[PDB]
């Protein structure tokens, strides 16, 4: 029961996605693309789980997201495929589509892997934290670092100005598709594992 | 970093591609074909591809066609069986059919390959780009020669006299199909496996 | 073609640099000394380069200065010599030097090579970027820290709230010089060898 | 003495080259550059070489350009460096720059290897004849492909319809160079290594 | 971090040194000379150097002295040549010379390493502080003895009745010079190898 004691959690909350009938373009082939992120307190704060856990560090090992369709939908009813794709820095937050693409705007990416609309997907990664980069040739502006590997370092879910440890963003999952002509409802489940260290006291009474 | 570096590339691009509800000789069995060629600009001037590359040659090595269904169509839902051929030479424009066939056009040959109308195809070959021959028999005609092996040459994609070494056609892979009760839609996947040789400047400045 | 494909490319800039006649403190013997940082960007934006990636990350493994002699200067005239020094933090900024030296600013460091102001050098480093340390003894004001490694980690090219990515400075080498009877021009040429991961489509469309 | 049986010559000649006085932008860092290209009439029509070889073919193995300054100019006055690249297809034509360049226009090619302006250079390569392809994805217009090793084809002395073999160009070697601040004269030689296959009467009499 | 921990630090410093233009007994050969010593203090007082350490105690292992050429004059413009020698005794004071010599006043010594005028040269050398002797058969004279080896003793930097350590005499480099028929300047460098012994404290505040 040392300083570096480690404890392993899995984590999942869920949520529903609708991907819409194609009401623009109609009889054209049109893709979207949407994107999820990961952060512990994203997870603490769903309802069966523990909002507070008792641990100094943290850091996440995996990530997992499953989509699969309900609603009724036929998974022998085709509608085509799009791709996902790993993409683990902010750069994700353009890839949910404010307008119709009229190429799969994930296929071209390294990693990108096909699913079929009607049948959803499963898929892993490693999400990764941004760190902090404020020396760059234009002067007030500010870039990101990750590291390659979990195992060199650990995120205090109380460190920092704000004790916001827990709400550090980790990227990234990207998902894209074929417009369908009929909307398609998902239950989407995600699912962290997690390495904590150093078993810990409440903070002190005040 | 020597003029011979090389480097690989995967490229993809996506389009919608119908049969349509047979209206003509009904209550019988007909066919019908169309096929596919493969250009290096056809992939780069697609919207999420980078529109130029930075390289002295190319040459492709291996090409990708899959076909789904969308648009709502049933897969448990059949509709018979068309095949796949690959035929890399410019004799493919005629397997685009311009009448109804009574015999499936392309089962014939060697390397026909069976696909359910109701689940799409995937198939894998290596395309062809087609050289040029101009001394025969009969003055003012041409014919082609196609090399065995990708690693024989190397395509400049700025060389001769047009600099559009990236729109040689390579050809080349046909489908066809029996004539359908009903229109169905497809979602149609093209990938491109591609090494280029030599990281270049962008031209001189004029 | 995974999400951690890697690609390594070669890329160069150049640039003239000055040295003026000594004007000040005449017959005595003086020095003066300037800096080089790294960017990509810097390289990206030269006018025979590509000026976008369709990388998703990348890291600057090694680069290389290499500053020779141009407007006619004879090598075998002898000005003495100067150093270089590998300086990877933004301390550099103070060894281009407001003042004239009495001593050679740059000799003192560790590493400290000598060069031949007729000749030029040539030198290669590690540069390193500043990750942001801002838990300071006193407020408001903030740190850097660099990694020993640069398989560590990986920038991505548009991540972070300003999309800056390419932008990040990697310190860094200075060279300092004996002040000569006469201007003294050169040729610099700078080279970066960068490791980029993940091809990546461009941005979609809005 | 078979149909079959090979020879091996060495050929070579010579010309003048200059670079040009800077008197354009002065003051500031410009570039330019030229190129060879190789084809075995060049050699043949020299004054001191066999205006007609009694071969039925011929292939380029290996070519060589050496070029030296000459009119007194001092090998340690230093002008700088360019560099040189093999480029082996019609877009070297573009790298006989018609403007001055604020970059090397050469040195982010792959192989690009650099020369001191005032020692000139020596690089030898395997230049390449353009094989065409007259299929492209754009009608009535042609590109190029070029055979990755020498032993895999011949060109006959006096095949096609204009008799024409000799005047096949083999592509190619360019350099580049900052401009100097007084004219620099050089002079260029050039080597072919050219096998020759099978010994051959002069054409009949008529 | 015993009381006999080492540390080995590499100090330098630079100044200018000159060989005036012949104006006495001109048309004949004549030679020159001087010399250097080496004290710590000579280099802690220059200007970019920590100009105190915190050690208990130092040694000098190996200094070095460099000089070449600058002011424009030409290296492959003949001098002829003179020497170094290493004398590491008091008596090195006699070979600054206060006439002109008609023989090298340097060459006979063992050691003795010729130089040539227009390239300056390059000397290691083990330098020799001076333990004092008393004990001689004049009254009122001392004399000097010097250790074979640097392991055998450590000089404290404030030990003595002047806390002056640092400013032991190290002996020591001479160097002779055939006069030039133009005058010269060198810039002159100079490096210590130094082991310290015992990090230390502040002297107490009083």
């Amino acid at each position: 029961f040392s300083t570096n004691r480690i404890y392993t959690l899995r984590l999942t909350r869920q949520f529903q996605f609708k991907i819409n009938k194609q009401t623009t373009s109609v009889g054209n082939l049109i893709f979207n693309a949407d994107y999820i992120t990961f952060a512990l307190d994203d997870f603490l704060q769903a309802v069966p789980n523990p909002h507070t856990l008792n641990f100094e560090d943290y850091r996440i090992k995996l990530a997992k997201m499953e989509m699969r369709p309900t609603g009724g939908h036929y998974t022998v009813q085709s509608d085509g495929f799009g791709h996902t794709a790993v993409i683990q820095d902010s750069r994700i937050t353009r890839f949910k589509t404010t307008a119709d693409q009229t190429q799969d705007p994930l296929a071209p990416f390294d990693g990108a892997k096909k699913w079929f609309v009607s049948r959803g997907f499963k898929r892993l990664l490693r999400p990764k934290p941004q760190i902090t980069i404020e020396d760059l040739t234009t002067a007030n502006q500010s870039a990101a670092l990750w590291l390659n590997s979990a195992r060199t370092g650990w995120i205090p879910l109380q460190g920092g100005p704000n004790s916001a440890g827990t709400k550090v963003r980790h990227y990234g999952i990207a998902f894209s598709f074929p417009q369908p002509e009929q909307t398609i409802t998902y239950v989407t489940k995600l699912t962290l594992y997690v390495q904590f260290r150093q078993f810990a006291p409440n903070n002190p009474s005040t």
